[PDB]
C-alpha cells in the first residue's frame, strides 16, 4: 500500500495543455514511425505533453510547446534505446547531437533526425540565445542515458548526495527556464544551490518510489528503494513509504531555503519565480508518476 | 511536540507493579548504601520497578521481583559506574560475576557484593535451569557497561546492524524469557533471529528519538539519518518514527510467516508477543523517563 502522506505542495497544470497536447501529439502522429495503430494509441494514452505541462505549468503560453516536443521525442527515444547496446544506444543519440546544433543537416526521411533538427531550429528561431544555454543541458542528459558508471559501495547518504547533481533533474530546471523566458546569471543561480540540489533529490526519490516496480522487472539496481529496504532491513514497499515521508521533509525544507533567500535579500523577481516553479516540478512529477501507466499503475 | 505516528501496538505494565515495587523498593532502601537523603527520594522516584513492569508486563506473578530486582541494582550500578574510570569500572563489575555464579562468597559488609550474591542465589533456588541460561546475557551486559566505543564512519544501515546487536536489548529478552517462564530449545531461537533484530532496532531508534536532546549537550539514527538526508533532527526523528512502526509491520508479517509455515510453536507465541509488549513499553517509557530530561 501507497497511499502519499499530507503535502503542502499543491501541484498547478498549464491552461492550454489540451490544446498543446493535440497539436503535439498530432505532430508525431503524422511523422514519427510507429508500428502498428496499438503502438499510435498507446502513445497519445501515454500523454507526453500533459506531464511537459504538470511540470511547467508557467511557461510563457508561446513556448510550452517547444518543452512539450522536446520532451516527447526524448520519451520516444527512451522507449527505443531499451531494445539496444550501450554501443548502439550511444551511437544513435551521438549522431542526433550535431544535428540537434544545427551544424548538420537531416536525412528528410528519417523522422528522429529531422524531428530534432526542426525542433531546435524552431527554438533558436524563437529565441536564440536562451535555445543555445539548453543545449548542452540536453546532450549532458543525452549521454548520460548511455552511461557506464563506476560500481562501488553507496549508501543511502551518499546516493541521495549523487542524485542532488542528476543531470536529467538538472535538464528540467534549464528547460524550464527556456519555457518561461527566465534569464537568470549564474550568480543569482549560485544563491539557490541548495535549494537545487533538494529539489533534484526529491524528484529523483519520487521517480525511485514510483519506477522500482519498472526498474526490477527490467533488472531481471542503483535506486533509493532498494538501498533503504536493505539498510533497514524492510520490504521495498515499506521503504517507498518512509522515503515518502522523507520527501515532505524535503519539501518542508524548500519552503524555509525558499524563506531565508528572502530574509537574507538575496531574493530577485527572477530568482523567486524559479523557485517557484521548482516546486510545481516537484508535486507534478508526483501526480504524473503515481498515475501513469508507464509505471503501470 | 513530536507527535508519534498511529500505532496497533499499546504499553502494558504488569498486574502487580504496586505491590512488587514496595516489596523491590524496600529491600534496597535498607541494604543499599545511599549516600544521604535526596538519594533516596530520587531512587524510589525512578521507580525502577514499576520501568521492569512495563517492560515485562506478562511475567510470571511469582519471577516479576527477580527481574525488578536484577534491573534495579544493575540500574543503580550503572549510575555509580558514571563516577569511575573505565580501568575501576571493569574491576568492580568484573569482581561482581564470580559472585553471580555462587562460586566466590561475598564480602557481607559489601551492599553490592551480597545483594548480587543472594539474588542469584535466589533465582537458581526457583528455577536453576532457567536462572543459568541468564547468566551470560547479565555478563555480557556487565562487562559492556565499560567496554570503549571506537568513532568511525558510520551509515545508516551500519549503525542499525549494530543496534540489532545491543548487548541491553538481548539482556531485556534473555530475562524476559526467565520472567515468563519461556525455555525456549535452540531451533526455537533459530526461528526468531529476524524477530530478535527487527525488535532490538525498534527498541534502540525510539530510545534515539527521545535521548537525542540529552545526547547533544554524536553515535545515534537521529543525527546519522539528519546528515545522510540533510534535513534537521527533529525532521528526522519524524522519519524515523515512521520507519519505527514500519518495523512494527513487519514484527507482525514475520510472526504470521511463523504462524503461516507451521513453526510457531506455544513457547515462540508468548515470546513475540512478549517482544510486541517491549516496543511499546520502550516507547512510553522513552517518553517519560528522566534518564532523558533537560
Ligand atoms: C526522456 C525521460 C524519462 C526523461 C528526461 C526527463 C525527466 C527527467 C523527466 C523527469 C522525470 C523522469 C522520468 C526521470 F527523471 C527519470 O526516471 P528514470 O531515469 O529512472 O527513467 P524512468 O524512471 O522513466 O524509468
Ligand atoms: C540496566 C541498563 C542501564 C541497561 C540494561 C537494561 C535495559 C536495556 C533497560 C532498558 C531501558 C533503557 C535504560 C534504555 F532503553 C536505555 O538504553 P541505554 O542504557 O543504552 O541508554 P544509554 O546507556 O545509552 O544512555
Ligand atoms: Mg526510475
Amino acid at each position: 500500500s501507497l497511499e502519499p502522506p499530507p503535502s503542502t505542495f499543491q501541484p498547478l497544470c498549464h491552461p492550454l495543455v489540451e490544446e498543446v497536447s493535440k497539436e503535439v501529439d498530432g505532430y508525431f502522429l503524422q511523422h514519427w514511425n510507429f508500428p502498428n495503430e496499438k503502438a499510435r494509441k498507446k502513445f497519445v494514452a501515454a500523454g507526453f505533453s500533459r506531464v511537459t505541462c504538470l511540470y511547467f505549468p508557467k511557461a510563457l503560453d508561446d513556448r510550452i510547446h517547444f518543452a512539450c516536443r522536446l520532451l516527447t521525442v526524448l520519451f520516444l527515444i527512451d522507449d527505443l534505446l531499451e531494445y539496444m547496446s550501450f554501443e548502439e544506444g550511444s551511437a544513435y543519440n551521438e549522431k542526433l547531437i550535431p544535428i540537434s546544433r544545427g551544424d548538420v543537416l537531416p536525412d528528410r526521411s528519417i523522422p528522429v533526425e529531422y524531428i530534432i533538427y526542426d525542433l531546435w531550429e524552431s527554438m533558436r528561431a524563437h529565441d536564440r540565445e536562451m535555445a543555445d544555454e539548453i543545449l548542452e543541458p540536453v546532450f549532458l542528459f543525452m549521454r548520460a542515458q548511455t552511461d557506464r558508471t563506476r560500481a562501488r559501495p553507496m549508501g543511502l547518504g551518499g546516493y541521495l548526495e549523487y542524485r542532488e547533481r542528476d543531470v536529467g533533474k538538472e535538464l528540467l530546471a534549464a528547460l524550464m527556464r527556456f519555457s518561461m523566458g527566465l534569464k537568470l546569471s549564474p550568480s543569482e543561480l549560485q544563491r539557490v544551490r541548495e535549494i537545487d540540489a533538494n529539489c533534484s533529490k526529491h524528484l529523483s526519490v519520487v521517480n525511485d518510489i514510483y519506477s522500482y516496480e519498472k526498474e526490477l522487472y527490467t533488472s531481471k539496481l542503483c535506486t533509493s528503494v532498494q538501498i533503504l529496504a536493505q539498510e533497514a532491513d524492510v520490504t521495498a514497499e515499506a521503504a517507498k513509504r518512509v522515503l515518502f515521508v522523507m520527501c515532505r521533509e524535503w519539501e518542508l525544507r524548500h519552503q524555509l531555503l525558499v524563506a531565508r533567500l528572502s530574509a537574507e535579500g538575496l531574493e530577485t523577481p527572477g530568482l523567486a519565480a524559479y523557485v517557484e516553479g521548482l516546486e510545481y516540478q516537484m508535486s507534478g512529477n508526483e501526480l504524473w508518476s503515481q498515475t501513469t501507466l508507464r509505471y503501470s499503475v
